[PDB]
């Protein structure tokens, strides 16, 4: 199955807000191409403190999912996941 790879997070800018670390860097992480995204979102809550529960998924530019997995977005070694502050329900276009 999916091996273990490297994943970035480019982290949001944001080190102003509450009380976590987020400068716009980047969080370096092995993990397997069958984990999903999700277990990313972990890997900065203990990088920066701020909860998977208030955090939004991207690759490359492309908002991945937390239920995808790195395989499922071609991710491998070098990859870069930009993370962005998403606390709200959203809306509609």
């Amino acid at each position: 199955g999916g091996s273990p790879v490297s994943i970035k997070v480019q982290v949001p800018n944001m080190q102003d807000k509450t009380e976590w670390k987020l400068n716009g860097q980047v969080l370096v992480f092995t993990l397997p191409l069958t984990d999903q995204v999700s277990v990313i979102k972990v890997k900065i809550h203990e990088a920066t403190g701020m909860p998977a529960g208030k955090q939004k998924l991207q690759y490359e530019g492309i908002f991945i999912k937390d239920s995808n997995s790195l395989a499922y977005y071609n991710m491998a070694n070098g990859a870069v996941i930009h993370l962005a502050l998403k606390e709200r329900g959203g809306r509609k276009k």
